[PDB]
């Protein structure tokens, strides 16, 4: 009855009775979320949780869909509901009541990734006196066209439990809007000063660091002893010294990288599903890590197939320095395009050519009678093709000429001159589509890295440094109290006069 | 008279009489077609068949030119006239009525390939009780901006003689709109639908079975005998016995994809000169079970000459598993892609290439004396530039050096920089066009293997499975009669309310 | 006095008076340039040529600039001019006046390259009875939305001194619209209509009397003598009978090819500085002539050095197949682009690589003491690591290892690495730009074959096919006399009713 | 109170009080550049210079932001102002006074490089006789549509310290439009005339001079003693005296290379971060010369290492020749993507590429036991794979197979099949990026040639032509003298009329 009537936006209806879509599971969610401006206003003056959790402003949040009229006027609403629960209220801060996930709406609207709401919330302010405190961003002054704004940024450094720039930094990739997400002024230009006051020295110190790491580790892998099975006896020549304290702060360096894999797959526990595509470059390092310590095992095993470890260790230290040129804009999203293509088109494009490389691979072995006919040593040989630096007589073993040199004709054509330059297209075509995704792929990631270089930051480099400042705000009805910490930027607009 | 002036469109001539382009043979037809709303009450006031037994209907959708106006107009006209049929003969089912080809309006819009009238059948709905059966979309019911609508999908899923969407799907590729065409509501929904239920555990089947014997031949084929001249007799070993047991599997399979063919080719009977361009896997498919049966027939020939056939077998076999990489989305496209170059763009570059190639072949050798003399040879030597592996100065036995070197210089110059390159280029311009084509042609050809799939489908899973719900529907006036086999589908539209 | 009042655009002016930009030498032709609609009115009312002959048509058309408002403007006082012209004097046709180049408006317009008032004069018609033969196209009749329209065509297909079509065909290139002056509908239906009828026999026996005569003189030049010096005495042998049957039959394609070459320049007398954009495929078919004369002379000289000259007359004959293949529209684009680039790209590319590769070429000569240290040689080993087959070290003589290989490896990443991707990136651009220019430039030059088969055809098959028809027109009120070659085209356009 | 009160945009304020966002620093400033069009003109009815020298001139320029609506209001502005500065003062130039840097406000806004104010004030003309001196273009005649226009050109060639064309071609680059801002009429006109008249020839005689400098030096290096330690004493051969000629003359060429670098460093005085961007041809000329006064260091120091240092200022020299093609505009595009790639894309791949390469290095080292074991010979063993030349088993001396061979075919897959198709598709980003951009970087640097040209003219030559011509102007209310070097050109626009 009040649900069917009120979801017919008849206020006649409603005002007679009173007096698988998720909409909220009370009728005031239902009214709000359906556009029925008047409607509400009625119920209240005829906070609530409902079993999930989700107040009327989770339902509006929830039913978004980010377009132009939707946030049009699911902000609109937002903004008159949030109002009559401020004159019918003005000490109750609906905000802060979250659902069973914990999720301010705020909060919401940031998993959920609808970036209309968020720059709403994120931009918002009430100029009417009658809820002074109610407002998100503060103007300080306007000199001439220039106007020094405030925001407020309540929990978006470092809220109870998830602060807005957490969730955004953390999603999943799923959320849509992740890298714009972060375009809005006050996350963008909080994350620019963060990186510019302190962090930048720190991730810079850190890349230095690891440079020498992985200096000392090639010098020490290099002059690994060659002769017996291991472990090679220490020596008093100064040569041995260096070693054994380069491979001590190699394995060092290899249980502290293992580590932090271990305590970050702990801390975001990522669904194993989608485990490359939200976080490639942890699962390198942890690898890197990974070959370090089987290669420790088998050196201490007394075995000499340590170095097949340390060596994959050793090439993917070095290729994983790609990590730190994250940290700058112009090799970042160089960084960026190689882990798109190792995720999504060289997969592909592997899986394909190793379908023709294995079946020309076999039918070629199973023509020659017989040395070239290990199946190994085909594929070898037609592997050598791609690079250009095969030949179309490397065996003359075969007792059909014409079939043989048909087959790796077929092959050359079909790999060489088709499908490696359908990948040579297909990655044409993917800088086309992302040189503007990368520059903002960058930027998200880059965020990532501040949020964990500040994370894994003691009481006193914490303390010495808040986003923000804390300024007093507009005295509330209730108490007349409302202190924040506050961030400030300037902004010149010619049209706003 | 009644000719020139309906088509005059002059009201006044038609009330005064009555009282090479095809727009049917009839005076209704002439008139409906020519945009003559009212003329038509008059004749009707005042459901033929005509000699190509296209009624009033079929000289509507004929004319159609598929554009904003024409589909806009066609499909107001064909209400009308739909309705004045209702009205003035309530039990008439007009559409039923065929033309010699057998198809109903409904099937002949489809086959035409014009997706204006199509989307307008499939979508129809009339709200007024006056004739109510006369609705194909029938709304179930709306909560809030919720619609759960119906579908009637008469013959869509199996009618009489051919069904809408086996005409679109066995398409001759010369209709324009055919993917665009699966991109209707109903059509899409109901083939993920059906794809998702039963179809999807049967293709897997069937690739993990193929994958299974590709990779039994593979062992087959790799230990056959290398002794004297077939047929190899039967020996006691167990590797005798797996492999006899290699053998017949690999021919059953053969002779099993080689009735395939053979019944495909029957049921579709394409033209022969567009064979390649609307059935690539099938000849593949069909040309591996030949060469299996010729190298079986060369087997049993006593001649050694049976492995060169059954390699090709091997290879071919191989290369076309990506027939089932078109059952996913992302690795569908890239398939596709391949089929499209060596249809279109492989083809052309080959015969200029060749064109190039066998000039300066029997250029160079005319111009050496004499071992490269045997024209193969040097075709060879100078296909071996375009792998990058060929060199300057294969032979030195020529008199002339300066004239020698020339030829092989412009030749380098022509293929290896020049055509090689376009090539490159214009497999880009590919990509770039068709990175959107390709998206839906995989879904044509996913819903040619679901058509495939259940049209090779016993008594017990056709009657398990049944597209749709059989529904009653609003009776008719004739007999109070009306229940379909309506599909269901929901959808969300704000502006809806 | 008048010129200046004129050029004021005031009318007042002129009836007051009368009672280095290029506007004609007349005040009726400023009159009309100028846009003054009722002035030259009254000038005519209060057919000149000027000292270049240009009357007031061609200063018509010399002044449009061809933009949308132009030509409407120009359309229009071309259109207000001529009727004038037809009731003050119906019988004069003063389009018939021509300058001193001879061309007519309508051919001066053709010219000079402006489609607008070109369009306008094919599908110009005029309803009013005034002046019924001033018409050039004529609507023959319409049955309902059909239109059968006849076009007059009286210089188009074969003129006085140059006909229209002619005109496009032949222009230097350098006017602008040229390939979009052939879209335009008589001329192109006319093109298409001419090709199917008997040129497109005519043009496939060439073809393949071309082919057959490339493979008689393949087979002819493979089996030369090696005996001796030339020329080599005849022999009874049937293989000799056919060899010296063999070399006369090319050397009379030869010397065919030689005088049609000279021919086609004296014709068109194309400017030596823009020969080769104009004309590429000539000159290819004449240099192939030249050689094989050449090849001639040497031959009957008692020299050896024939076979130089042969031997590229035989590649550059099979490189010259291409010609034939813009007969097709799938491969006549491709051919075309390799027309573009050997004129544009690869010219540009092989400077800039040419200073590229003599500088480290000269500088790795002067670097090696010394064998590779003729500079020839040096080239040679620097050209090799462009396809890929060149190698770090070529040589061991050298003092500077260091200087040596920071050269070669300095030339490959400038040459290799980036010269060579520029050029793939530079043709990718290449096709981008010209993958909808190449589909027009194809029916540009396949009219330009047209042209050149119907000139070169005798009087039988010339009165065997005239285009168009010879139809009555409306008679003029001078003599009640008009009939023209009119030819007929359908059309169907909705908004047209 | 006055900068507030006049930055509220309140009239009735600064009426009732006169009876870090740069703005100037004086009433007037404030008011002109907040759009106080009426503000203003009471403030001078109710030429000063600030504490940084800019007038209000320099503070309207400072302020706009170039864009639509900023160029408007300012340029009307600018009009009104610099008018109620002429009634009220038409003596004074209040254009004249420059700031402490020294320029005027059209060199401010030169500098700057905002091309909305630049245009406006390049195009200025004020009809009014009121003060008819104080407009910058001059209308000639019209005689019919056509326009004979002249602009004043006043500082536009040579001016006392700066002249606007100066300014904008050695501009640092971070000017966002210079290249656009040689596209407006007087300036790029007026390049093009003095490119036309005189400074083309001196271009070519130099580029000829320069190809027959290197020529001779190129002879003079290839024949270098080759015997014994330098310096070799003079031998009286005519080989050996054409020898001393050519290494004097070559020298004097290189020290005449290095004192031009000397001085175009001192004039232009450029930042030493921003060196190569703005100047890539003088660093590589000047490093030309730098090469060639070492060998002659070393030569004369009695060491064979003196061929070292010559043969890369061979190699440079040559590849250094592409400056002159910028001369060119077909062939100045192509050498401008050479100089953005190895500036832009060239690098960041080479970090990239050298991260993994010395990463895949030193695990191959590392894995090999042991002659490829120098780190040096597997770099190149490495790198040969890049070229295609490379080989998957360079060497046997390994204990682990399947570690070794992972390890070369994961860099290949990495760096040969992967990153360097991240270069090509990255080229060809960049290249479809600037095929706009690049035909304007070349108009720009060839205005810079023209400037060193013209600055490096003596007294007779630049006599012999100034730009524009000397014309008397409209006699000015203080003196009735304005008599300037103007310049003068056509126009015809039909909308004029
Ligand atoms: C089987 O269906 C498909 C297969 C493919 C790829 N496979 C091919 O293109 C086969 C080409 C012929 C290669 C045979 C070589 C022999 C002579 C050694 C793409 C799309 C499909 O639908
Ligand atoms: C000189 O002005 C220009 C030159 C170029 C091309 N030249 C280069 O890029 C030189 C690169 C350095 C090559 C030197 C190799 C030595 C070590 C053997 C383009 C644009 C210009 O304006």
């Amino acid at each position: 009855a009040l649900h069917i009537a009120i979801e017919r936006r008849n206020m006649t209806l409603v005002t007679l009775l009173v007096e698988g879509f998720y909409f909220g599971e009370l009728p005031l969610s239902l009214a709000a979320c359906t556009n029925q401006l008047a409607i509400v206003k009625f119920l209240l003056q005829n906070s609530a949780r409902d079993s999930v959790g989700n107040t009327v402003l989770h339902a509006l949040v929830e039913v978004a869909d980010n377009t132009v009229d939707n946030t049009k006027f699911v902000t609109s609403m937002y903004n008159e509901i949030l109002i009559l629960g401020a004159k019918l209220h003005p000490t109750l801060k609906l905000e802060e009541i979250t659902n069973r996930k914990g999720l301010t709406p705020l909060a919401l609207a940031a998993s959920s990734g609808k970036i209309g709401v968020l720059a709403y919330i994120l931009q918002r302010e009430i100029h009417e006196p009658e809820c002074r405190h109610l407002s998100r961003k503060f103007t300080e002054w306007a000199y001439g066209p220039v106007h020094s704004s405030l925001y407020d940024l309540s929990c978006i450094d470092t809220c109870e439990k998830n602060s807005v720039l957490e969730v955004i930094a953390y999603s999943s990739s799923e959320t849509p809007n992740r890298h714009d997400m972060l375009l809005v002024e006050p996350l963008n230009r909080l994350l620019q000063d963060k990186w510019d006051r302190f962090v930048k020295r720190i991730f810079y110190f850190n890349f230095f660091v690891y440079c020498l790491y992985m200096i000392i580790f090639t010098a020490a892998a290099y002059y690994r002893p060659v002769e017996g099975l291991p472990p090679y006896k220490l020596k008093n020549t100064v040569g041995d010294y260096f070693r054994v304290t380069g491979e001590i702060l190699s394995v060092s360096g290899g249980v502290y990288f293992f580590f932090r894999g271990i305590q970050y797959f702990l801390q975001r526990r990522p669904s194993l599903k989608s485990l490359f595509v939200d976080s490639y470059s942890e699962i390198l390092f942890f690898v890197q890590s990974l070959f370090m310590l089987v290669s420790v095992v088998l050196y201490f095993s007394q075995r000499k197939e340590y170095v097949a470890s340390m060596v994959f260790s050793l090439a993917m230290g070095w290729t994983n320095m790609l990590y730190y040129t994250r940290g700058f804009q112009q090799m970042g999203i160089y960084a960026v395009m190689i882990e798109k293509m190792i995720l999504r088109d060289l997969c592909r494009f592997m899986f394909v050519y190793l379908v023709f490389l294995f079946g020309f691979s076999t039918a070629v072995v199973t023509l020659i009678e017989d040395s070239y006919n290990s199946l190994y040593s085909t594929c070898l040989e037609l592997f050598k093709f791609t690079i250009g630096m095969g030949d179309l007589e490397f065996t003359e073993n075969y007792d059909f000429k014409a079939v043989f040199i048909i087959l790796l004709l077929a092959y050359v054509i079909l790999t060489y001159i088709l499908l490696l330059n359908m990948l040579i297209a297909l990655m044409g075509e993917t800088v086309n589509k992302i040189a503007q995704e990368s520059k903002n792929i960058w930027k998200l990631q880059r965020a990532i890295t501040i949020l964990d270089t500040e994370k894994s930051f003691l009481k006193c480099m914490r303390k010495a440094f808040r986003s923000g400042k804390l300024l007093q705000v507009g005295f509330t009805p209730d108490g007349k109290d409302d202190y924040r910490w506050c961030f400030r930027v300037d902004e010149v607009n010619w049209t706003t006069w």
